[PDB]
């Protein structure tokens, strides 16, 4: 996901 990137 684009959540830790």
């Amino acid at each position: 996901y684009g959540g830790f990137m």
